[PDB]
């Protein structure tokens, strides 16, 4: 997917989350969370265009997803344990990972 | 592109951090590895046909490339630093993550 | 080589990154808890001696113990690039991933 729809799809799914009734409908955002950030773990952003793949830039923004899919699998797990409030909660701070990845490289 | 190209890539720069040269190979071959590897992310495999995304099998399938991913990276920073042969012994060890999966699911 | 003695390590470190004054120190002390955690990770605790290797209860702990890795590699990221400030804050931000594996598993 573009990065941009990628982004949409996180951003969208937190908000799911936050305004979610129940366990089921939080673990369903959290789903599609992890396949969208999943799939932009490859993506070159436009801040990086003239970095080399290789490089320690490509190298710490590749990271930045990795944190993520762990955090969205944790919250994921909350989630399939029906754990709604705590799910929640760990679905809200993650966000401290959007703006570390944003605040270098968006 | 496809899972068993995926493979191909692991196995071979797997090879090719053993016979390194110097930090840099060992470098660039453990990122060929991370890329391969989070290419495989999202990939079903023929066992797992029939599974759902949202089974336990894929769930685990999926958390091991992450593993596996975290491994790479952390015998990247020993590389980065130029501990060659502590970097080439993480790659080593990083089989047992290999190995987990296949006894799953090749 | 044991649990207990690199948890020592991580705790150590730890208070030296609340106490550093320079960049390098921060980078150093998030070295040694990056190996203090690579050699512990795949270890049983004594809460875990019981379940087997791939159970939910060790799927957990290593995930937990993974979220860790991938805090410090975060962190020692924010160190390479000079930000001491904020690799501090987020040496401190990784307490609770401390504390959230405890809190199951001590
Ligand atoms: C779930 C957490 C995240 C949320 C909610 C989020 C949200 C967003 C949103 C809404 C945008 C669009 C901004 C716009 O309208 O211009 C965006 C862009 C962007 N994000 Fe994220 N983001 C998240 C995580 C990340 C992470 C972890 C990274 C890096 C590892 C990242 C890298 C970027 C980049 C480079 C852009 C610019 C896209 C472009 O200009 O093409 N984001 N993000
Ligand atoms: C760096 C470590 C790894 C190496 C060197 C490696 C190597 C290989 C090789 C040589 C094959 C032979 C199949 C072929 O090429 O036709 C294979 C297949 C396979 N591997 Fe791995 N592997 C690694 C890690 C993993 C991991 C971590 C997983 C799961 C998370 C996994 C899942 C599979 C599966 C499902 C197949 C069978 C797929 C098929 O035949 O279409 N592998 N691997
Ligand atoms: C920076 C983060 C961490 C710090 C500073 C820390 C600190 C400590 C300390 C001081 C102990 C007691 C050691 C002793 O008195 O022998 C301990 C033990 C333990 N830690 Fe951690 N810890 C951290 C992260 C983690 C994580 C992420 C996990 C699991 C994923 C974990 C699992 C355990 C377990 C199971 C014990 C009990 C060992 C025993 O008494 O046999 N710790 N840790
Ligand atoms: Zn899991
Ligand atoms: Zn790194």
């Amino acid at each position: 997917a573009d990065l941009e729809d990628n982004m949409e799809t996180l951003n969208d799914n937190l908000k799911v989350i936050e305004k979610a009734d129940n366990a089921a409908q939080v673990k369903d955002a959290l789903t599609k969370m992890a396949a969208a950030a999943a799939d932009a773990w490859s993506a070159t952003p436009p801040k990086l265009e003239d970095k080399s793949p290789d490089s320690p830039e490509m190298h710490d923004f590749r990271h930045g997803f990795w944190i993520l899919i762990g955090q969205i699998h944790a919250a994921l797990h909350l989630a399939n344990e029906g754990k709604v409030k705590e799910a929640q909660a760990a679905a809200e701070q993650l966000k401290t990972t959007c703006n570390a990845c944003h605040q270098k490289y968006r």
